[PDB]
């Protein structure tokens, strides 16, 4: 179903924040070198 | 350089930002079925 | 630990292939329009 | 153009290769810890 295409391309921005928050958690971590 | 961590764990940050906005645009589009 | 550096960008990998796959599983769903 | 799917959703297979290679050589750096 193109609501399928909603729920699939939200589980998108969903882990492409989870990218935004590992690749946050990347930079303060490599702050700590 | 532990820097580079930073700046490339910055463009994680940048690209995973830009995964949020086109997969919005994926659910809008995917919105407009 | 620098390890851990390892199973995290292994972890990159596996999910960055599950990127490939559903973005691969995108152009077939999106060829069956 | 559900085509515009196919090419939109190469450039998340290309992207999310670049995801493989750039989180591989993540991988071999934090080898070298």
């Amino acid at each position: 179903r193109x609501k399928q295409x909603e729920d699939k391309x939200e589980e998108x921005l969903s882990k492409x924040y989870h990218x935004e928050n590992e690749x946050a958690r990347x930079k303060k971590l490599x702050g700590e070198r």
